[PDB]
C-alpha cells in the first residue's frame, strides 16, 4: 500500500 | 480528490 | 445493460 | 499476475 | 454525445 | 456519484 | 462473469 | 500493430 | 472519426 | 511526469 | 487472441 | 503530445 | 501496492 | 484533492 | 517523474 | 491557503 | 513527549 | 521568522 | 497547539 | 502501526 | 539508530 | 541525484 | 554529519 | 539559503 495526502478541511496522510 | 488504484486481491479504484 | 462507475470510497462497475 | 475486470454485484478488479 | 458501455455478449461503446 | 465519458470540444469524465 | 478483451480487426470487450 | 479507438454508433477498438 | 488522449496538463479526448 | 485523475465536477487525467 | 494485463513492476498488455 | 497504445511483445502507452 | 502511471518515451503503468 | 510531489530541476508539491 | 511513498515492512520514497 | 500541523487527541494538517 | 506517526486508514500524530 | 506552507498550484514554502 | 517551524540559524519546531 | 526513521548505511522508514 | 521527534518548548528531532 | 530544501522568494525542493 | 536523501529509484536518508 | 539536516545528539534544521 501507499501513503496519500489528500484532502476533502484536514489534510492527512492516508493509508491507501 | 483523486481517484487511486490500490490493492492490499481486488485492486479497485478508491475516491481519495 | 450497461456498466456504469459510481462509488458511495470505491469506484466500482455497476451493471445497469 | 495479471488483472481481471469480473462481477462479483459490483464489476472490479482483480489481481490473479 | 457522451460514451457509453453496453452489451446485448460484447461489450460496447456506443456514441450517444 | 457516477463517472461519465462525454464531450464538452473536449472528451473528458465528468462526476455526476 | 469476466470481461475479456479479444479480437478475430476489432477488439472487442467480451461478457463471459 | 496499435490499437485506435473509432467508430462509424459504436466506438470501436481496432487492432492496426 | 476517432478519438485520441492528448495534453498541451490536462489529458483530454480529441475527436478526430 | 505521472498522470494523476483527479476533481475540484470534471474528472481530468492530469500531466503533473 | 486475447489482451490481459499483467506484471513481473511495469505493468504491460500481452497478447495472448 | 498524445498517447498511443502499441505493441512493441508488450502492448504499452506510448508518448507522441 | 497501487499502480501508477509514468513516464521518463512509454507510459507504464507501475506496480508500486 | 491531493498534494503530489514532481518534477519536469525544482521537486514542488502540487496541489491537484 | 513524481516520488511515491509505498510499502510491500520498509515505507520508501521512490522515484517513478 | 496554508498547512498547519495542529493537535486535534491526533496531530494533523490543516488548511487554512 | 514524543510525536508517532500511526494508523489504524489515515496516519496522525500522536503524542506520547 | 517562520516558515509556512502555502499555495496559491505549487506548495511552496514561505519566509515570515 | 500547533507546530512552528521557526529560526532565530536553526530552524526548531516550536510546539505552540 | 507506526512508522519510524532509522538507519539500516540508509535512512529509511519502517513500519512497525 | 532511529530519530525520534520529542519536546521538553522546541520539537527536537533526536538521533538515538 | 539529491534533494536540496532552499529559498529561490519561495522555499522549493531542487534536484542534484 | 548532515543527512542528504538522495536516490539512484528509491529516495533514502544518507548520513554524510 | 538552503536548510541543512544536521546533528552534533539533536538533529537540527539549519539555515544557510
Ligand atoms: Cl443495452
Ligand atoms: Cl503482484
Ligand atoms: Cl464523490
Ligand atoms: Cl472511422
Ligand atoms: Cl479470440
Ligand atoms: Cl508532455
Ligand atoms: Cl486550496
Ligand atoms: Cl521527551
Ligand atoms: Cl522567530
Ligand atoms: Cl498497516
Ligand atoms: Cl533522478
Ligand atoms: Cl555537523
Ligand atoms: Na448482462
Ligand atoms: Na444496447
Ligand atoms: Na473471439
Ligand atoms: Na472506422
Ligand atoms: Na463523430
Ligand atoms: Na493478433
Ligand atoms: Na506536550
Ligand atoms: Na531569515
Ligand atoms: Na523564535
Ligand atoms: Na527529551
Ligand atoms: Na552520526
Ligand atoms: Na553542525
Amino acid at each position: 500500500a501507499c501513503v496519500f495526502f489528500c484532502e476533502d478541511a484536514a489534510i492527512i496522510g492516508l493509508a491507501v
